[PDB]
Parts: C-alpha cells; structure tokens; sequence
C-alpha cells in the first residue's frame, strides 16, 4: 500500500509525509462553504490485492492557521460526514486493486461569524490530514500524514 499526490509527490509502503497545494474557491460567504475536495489530490493502491485487502481510516483531522481561526464545519468520508477539526476516528474504507484510487476524503468549511476579508492566506498551511493504513494480512499499521497548503487566498466578504 502506497500513495501520491497531484503534486507529483508520495509516501511509499511504511507511510511518512506528503504536502499537498489546492486551489481554493477566492470567495465565501458567512452561511455557506467552501469545500476542499482531497479526492482530486489523494490517490492510494494497494500492493497485494490477490491476497491482502488494505483497510484505511482518516485517523485524525487538524486545522491550521486561517481555517482554525476563521472556520469551523464538516469532513465528508466516503458519503459520511463528521465534525471537523475531527473528534474520532472514522470506519475503514477497502482498497483492493493496484489502480490508483482516490482518498475519498473533503472538508466543508464554513466561516464563523467574526470572519472578514482575506480569511485564508495563500501559501497557508490549512490542515493536517492522517490517513490510517491496516489490513487483514499482518500487524501493519502506518500513517500517511497529508500537510494542506493553501495555493491562493480566500475572502470572506463583509
Ligand atoms: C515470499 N513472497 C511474499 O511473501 C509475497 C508475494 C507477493 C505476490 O506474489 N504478489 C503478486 C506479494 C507480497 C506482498 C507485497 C506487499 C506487502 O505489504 C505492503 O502492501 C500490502 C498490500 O498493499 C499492505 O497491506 C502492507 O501494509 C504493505 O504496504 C506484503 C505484506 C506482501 C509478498
């Protein structure tokens, strides 16, 4: 099991580290969301699928700078949401194939009311992702830790 990024980066077997730039809708409104789709970033396989079937959570959730102080909302994971920044750990999805296969993974991010003009700064660190990697195969248990930047600003208009 090992993944890559849109970036041209990856994290091989064993997990460690990627960074991970999106691009970000430039503005939004109080009362709606702005979304942070990982699945266009994020792609992962697994190496044995005859035999092993991967087992991957998104472990935990953070948020940083302009995301922390000026958002608060929701991580959608595979068709199911949950709080964000994350308060558990969600179900496991399958990886079975040697295709790479997106992280299903997005956030819905809504300002707070103080929120007001550039709420997010390009080149930003946004959140840090952990994707938990296991399997039905052996005691593996590695984490692939996905760091977010921003690629542009996000304003919240007055
Ligand atoms: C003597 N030979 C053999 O033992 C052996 C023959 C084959 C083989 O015949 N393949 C066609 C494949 C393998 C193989 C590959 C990757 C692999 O582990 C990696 O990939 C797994 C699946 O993604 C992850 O669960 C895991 O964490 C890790 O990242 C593990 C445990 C075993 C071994």
């Amino acid at each position: 099991f090992a993944c890559k990024t849109a970036n041209g980066t990856a994290i091989p077997i064993g997990g460690g580290s990627a960074n991970v730039y999106v691009n970000l809708a430039p503005v939004v409104n109080v009362g709606q969301n702005l979304v942070v789709d990982l699945s266009t970033q994020i792609f992962c396989h697994n190496d044995y699928p005859e035999t092993i079937t991967d087992y991957v959570t998104l472990q935990r959730g953070s948020a940083y700078g302009g995301v922390l102080s000026n958002f608060s909302g929701t991580v959608k994971y595979s068709g199911s949401s949950y709080p964000f920044p994350t308060t558990s750990e969600t179900p496991r999805v399958v990886y079975n194939s040697r295709t790479d296969k997106p992280w299903p993974v997005a956030l819905y991010l809504t300002p707070v009311s103080s929120a007001g003009g550039v709420a997010i700064k390009a080149g930003s660190l946004i959140a840090v992702l952990i994707l938990r990697q296991t399997n039905n195969y052996n005691s593996d248990d590695f984490q692939f830790v996905w760091n977010i930047y921003a690629n542009n600003d996000v304003v919240v208009p007055t």
